[PDB]
């Protein structure tokens, strides 16, 4: 409401995209972050899979 603010979702998902096309992951997650709403949430999502978790 006020400590967050969505600038653009399309840089967050296209970017989904590219991160697992210059990484090469289980594009399961990247499916995933195409119904994000939150930049962040996107964010996170393809950047959860550059660490692959940890004991989740």
């Amino acid at each position: 409401t006020t400590y967050k603010l969505i600038l653009n979702l399309k840089q967050a998902k296209e970017e989904a995209i590219k991160e697992l096309v210059d990484a090469g992951t289980a594009e399961k997650y990247i499916k995933l972050i195409a119904n994000a709403k939150t930049v962040e949430g996107v964010w996170t999502l393809k950047d959860e899979i550059k660490t692959f978790t940890v004991t989740e």
